[PDB]
């Protein structure tokens, strides 16, 4: 599991939730010979954390999905902002340097979809999900048809969760007066991720 | 490994590298009981074209991956930069899907243990210096050397001798030179400037 | 190993490094994950088997090659002619049909091999063989060149033969007279020439 | 799974179906210590995902026993292949290569000793590979139960289907056509078959 110094843990669930959905590209890390498989996926909630449920989907021809069957279980990365602290910006001595970030890793036990209706939902729910969150309200009607063509090439899965690790690395550990000193500093810089890292470094420190 | 197809391939190992150095702070992923470990661990060259170079990495000695890699012949560390959710509004196209941009690299190694003291020291110091020059303000560390070492018994080393590297740069190349530079335009006129930029690189 | 019955074990270890030269793109097998790793590849003897060495290359972006990596030993199978063998033809009842075929299992230690000069050697090794055992005595002269720009693509393994079953079976449990109907019926017919050729070699 | 280039994957899943069919005996492949089993045993069926391969072997053959601690399994078919020699393509620079035909079956392994399922797999198996001299079994079944007892066998419920018909597409139209007519002027077995199979590939 992800260890999370306590001072790095989210002071609410929002935070965990949030960045899970504002970040729904997961790692999909499985265990495998020698080393770990890991895939990039889009995953969303089917509808504190533990006992729900994430979807996924990958292509079929990807090698991961046939050493999916062989796992029980599963772990999911997601991570949202982050950027390297140079203790130049704390304008104090001594120090040393840092890298903030944020980011969250769910256990949870793995299930395959492979029925193409579940597959369908799968699939739409993901547009829709994204499209409301991510994306610009696209309306996917004149496109369900061309999904249809895709559909037979691919895969999903399930992960009913049994494990949450948050961590939310925004410079806690340093002084109120540095921490201002980091926010700032990011806000300065236009370099994404700083400008919404800034905003949740500040977020960790307020009421 | 990852799964890469054709066309996300990189046009040059130069994308590769600079996307390793560009995004230092790395995961390390190896095998453990049910599924794996995974620890965000900050990466740099000992100094693909890359296969027989070594990365070096530290981490928590209190931390249990530490522990867990002992007996881990081999590791998986996951780079990961610029990415953007890519609506189809943007193609102006029908029909269409939507898909996700994104960039990684995964970097398949041995793994060696590191834990003398002058080693883990050269390795601190180095990561300083490397991050300092690429990601940083040039900090001078001087000052803060004895700092170093009240918090040196503290850390713990690896290095990955690279066997294998993986490269996935999924900037909408699959998509007409028409729509790709509306995906571009679409990304510079929004609150994924570096994203665009490697979008147009892909594409010139 | 490959179970073969006493009856249609070859009679000269000559048919076994025969059916290995004639067919040298043999399955290499290697246990995997829920089921074994199967790919078909190149191979020949490096310059009564066991103790010998059989060379072959695959493809660096053939998974089969990373998964070569943690497996000490593998499995080569070399098959020759083969057919259906149908009770019409032995003209007796009762009968059940069925199949003649010939086949080599090469058990081996295996070893990797990734130097490029190796390789060079490997290939290049493998078009002389073939060319003069199976082919048309093309000349590489000229094609040298190419073949360093094919190089960095492909990879070697060598398997140090620990063992070899042989299968001939060749309708050996049969009347002499009813061999000699397999034989003219598979010579009628247009891999049976080359099949009913090794039958008579072994009923001679 | 067997890596297959974009390039050699069938056109029709007609060329899988109809090499599985014209080269019915296969290899039996499980994980094994050290080193996998293989067994060349004769199968037959009961888009290839979720359909049902059947087949045979000896009692006494140690593969059989090894099937009882295995859950998955991998059958692999093989049709026309040849050595190809770059004479034929009158070009230069070149490489040879191989080309081939291959099928690997992925799939669940399931065990049958019951006389009875027994009985109804050989016999398929005679009326199958007859029709695919059209030899009657009718005087010999007596002689089948004789056999009976000593034969064992399996169901694969398929899982996936790789097909490798690596047929020349690699390389230009109007040397795929000189391979074509190459390998049709040579008698030796199997390059006629294959040539036409080059020649299906290339329409
Ligand atoms: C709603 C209809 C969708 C269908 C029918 C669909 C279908 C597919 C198919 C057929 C593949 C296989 C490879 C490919 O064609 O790219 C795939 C993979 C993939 N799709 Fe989707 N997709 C849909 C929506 C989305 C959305 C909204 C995203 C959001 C980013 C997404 C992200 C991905 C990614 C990252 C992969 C690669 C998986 C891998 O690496 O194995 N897809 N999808
Ligand atoms: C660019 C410079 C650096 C970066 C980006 C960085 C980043 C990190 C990160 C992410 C961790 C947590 C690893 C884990 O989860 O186990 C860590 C741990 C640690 N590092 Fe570094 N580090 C840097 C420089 C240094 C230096 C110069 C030292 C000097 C000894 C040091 C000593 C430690 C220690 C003692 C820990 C474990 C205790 C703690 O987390 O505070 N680090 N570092
Ligand atoms: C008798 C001559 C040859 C035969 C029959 C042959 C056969 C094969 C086969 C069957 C494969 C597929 C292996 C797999 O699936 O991983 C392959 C791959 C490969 N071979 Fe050869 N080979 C020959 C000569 C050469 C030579 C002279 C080179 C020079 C470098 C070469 C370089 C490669 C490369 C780069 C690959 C990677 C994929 C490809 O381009 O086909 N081969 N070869
Ligand atoms: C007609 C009903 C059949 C019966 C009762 C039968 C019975 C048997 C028996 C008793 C064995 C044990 C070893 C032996 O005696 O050879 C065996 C194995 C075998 N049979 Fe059949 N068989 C039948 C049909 C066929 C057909 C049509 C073929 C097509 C080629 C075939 C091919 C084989 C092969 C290759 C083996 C060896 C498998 C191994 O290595 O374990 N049999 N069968
Ligand atoms: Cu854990
Ligand atoms: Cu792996
Ligand atoms: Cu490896
Ligand atoms: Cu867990
Ligand atoms: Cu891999
Ligand atoms: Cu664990
Ligand atoms: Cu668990
Ligand atoms: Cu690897
Ligand atoms: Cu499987
Ligand atoms: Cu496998
Ligand atoms: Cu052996
Ligand atoms: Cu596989
Ligand atoms: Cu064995
Ligand atoms: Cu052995
Ligand atoms: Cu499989």
């Amino acid at each position: 599991s992800m260890y999370v110094p306590e001072q790095y843990r989210p002071r609410d669930a929002s935070w965990t939730l949030e960045l899970i959905r504002s970040n729904p590209l997961a790692l999909l890390v499985t265990n495998g010979p020698q080393h770990p498989w890991a895939t990039h996926v889009p995953v969303l909630f089917a509808e504190d954390l533990v006992g729900r449920r994430l979807l996924g989907h990958l292509n079929l021809m990807n090698p991961h999905w046939e050493a999916l069957a062989g796992a029980g279980h599963a772990l999911l990365v997601f991570q949202g902002p982050g950027s390297y602290v140079s203790p130049t910006v704390y304008e104090t001595a001594p120090a040393a340097p840092t890298w903030d970030f944020t980011s969250v890793h769910v256990h949870g036990a793995l299930r395959l979809i492979d029925d193409p209706d579940d597959l369908r939902k799968i699939v739409q729910a993901t547009v829709r999900a994204y499209e409301r969150e991510v994306g610009t309200d696209w309306d996917m009607s004149e496109s369900l048809e061309y999904f249809e063509r895709l559909l037979p090439g691919v895969r999903g899965f399930e992960i009913k969760i049994e494990s949450v690790d948050s961590m939310f690395k925004l410079s806690q550990e340093q002084l109120p007066e540095t921490v201002t000193k980091v926010i700032d500093s990011f806000r300065r810089s236009d370099g994404g991720r700083r400008q919404e890292l800034a905003t949740m470094i500040e977020r960790a420190a307020s009421d």
